[PDB]
């Protein structure tokens, strides 16, 4: 049983209200290399009208960048998609009172997933965050990424992310057994959050 579902990358009020009927959390992307990027003012509006937790999602690297974006948007939740220092992560929680989900890339430095898993756990232990997101990759290495993530998921209630779709999320869940899943383009139709795709995704998460 997955307890947490996040649909990331809402760009409009229409996409937000749709996602809110299904997801435990959503996210709005700023100051990042992303098709879902919106200006800070646009993110500030979605953050104000959201009725579920909405993450300010970004690859911003430095404290002043994050601090400016938190001041301008009023974000309560942030998703740090970068290797900003745990000390800088902690400064944001104390000085702005935000909850943090930290995203980690799944390393592919060994053919044995257990060794990539050991390296990943030592990086994760360096942070004090509400939530751990594991961002899985593509191609043939994806099966390796699931094997790594499955080891991590025994130690932390991780959120599994990366290329999830209605067609493949069932295998990802019973392979990795995460506490949560995160999906973006897998529930888009021509780049718009799509109700029928979301319902197909949720059916798998709730069924088995
Ligand atoms: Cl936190
Ligand atoms: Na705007």
């Amino acid at each position: 049983m997955v307890e947490f579902v996040k649909i990331c990358g809402v760009k409009t009020m229409d996409e937000l209200r749709l996602v809110e009927r299904y997801a435990d959390a959503t996210g709005v992307v700023v100051n990042s290399r992303s098709k879902r990027k919106v200006p800070l003012k646009t993110a500030a509006e979605l953050i104000e009208m959201a009725e579920i937790p909405i993450y300010l999602v970004s690859t911003m690297k430095t404290f002043p960048e994050w601090a400016n974006a938190v001041e301008k948007t009023g974000a309560e939740y942030i998703q740090v998609h970068s290797d900003m220092h745990p000390k800088a992560v902690n400064r944001l929680k104390d000085e702005y009172g935000v909850s943090v989900m930290k995203a980690f890339m799944v390393p592919r430095e060994s053919d044995d997933p257990a060794e990539d898993a050991e390296r990943l756990l030592e990086l994760i232990g360096q942070y004090e965050v509400d939530k751990i997101l594991l961002d899985t990759g593509v191609g043939s290495g994806r099966r390796h990424d699931y094997r790594v993530s499955a080891i991590i998921a025994k130690e932390y209630p991780i959120v599994l992310a990366g290329g999830l779709t209605p067609e493949n999320v069932g295998e990802a869940i019973r392979w990795v057994k995460p506490a949560g899943v995160d999906v973006s383009s897998g529930v888009e139709r021509n780049g718009v959050k799509d109700r029928v795709l979301i319902e197909a995704f949720m059916a798998v998460v709730r069924n088995g």
